[PDB]
């Protein structure tokens, strides 16, 4: 599913993550339209093998499971296919975990590079929510 913006910012706030760790709804929504450009079924290959998944673009490497990244983890326990559904309750909970293991959100590079330090509240302008 290709989300609208507006429609994705209320997703995610029905899902708690407005303000989630400190992080206000339009980082969260600045960080989908890089990583997927709002694209459920988005993925791409790292170069160490291991493959991101969904709106927010999760790693195989740590958070869910591929069959298909040696050595890796799934902190997240769900197969990583879960991250593509129409439904965006696995990548809500799971980005959830992520910005909690200690660096907020500057795990997705993507946000430090393109939203951290922009105003973010311009992705959420408009929408009723
Ligand atoms: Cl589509
Ligand atoms: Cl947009
Ligand atoms: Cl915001
Ligand atoms: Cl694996
Ligand atoms: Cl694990
Ligand atoms: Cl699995
Ligand atoms: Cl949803
Ligand atoms: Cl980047
Ligand atoms: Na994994």
């Amino acid at each position: 599913k290709v989300f609208g913006r507006c429609e994705l910012a209320a997703a995610m706030k029905r899902h708690g993550l407005d303000n989630y760790r400190g992080y206000s709804l339009g980082n969260w929504v600045c960080a989908a339209k890089f990583e997927s450009n709002f694209n459920t079924q988005a993925t791409n290959r790292n170069t160490d093998g291991s493959t991101d998944y969904g709106i927010l673009q999760i790693n195989s490497r740590w958070w869910c499971n591929d069959g298909r990244t040696p050595g890796s983890r799934n902190l997240c326990n769900i197969p990583c296919s879960a991250l593509l559904s129409s439904d965006i309750t696995a990548s809500v909970n799971c980005a959830k975990k992520i910005v909690s293991d200690g660096n907020g959100m500057n795990a997705w590079v993507a946000w430090r590079n393109r939203c951290k330090g922009t105003d973010v509240q311009a992705w959420i302008r408009g929408c009723r929510l």
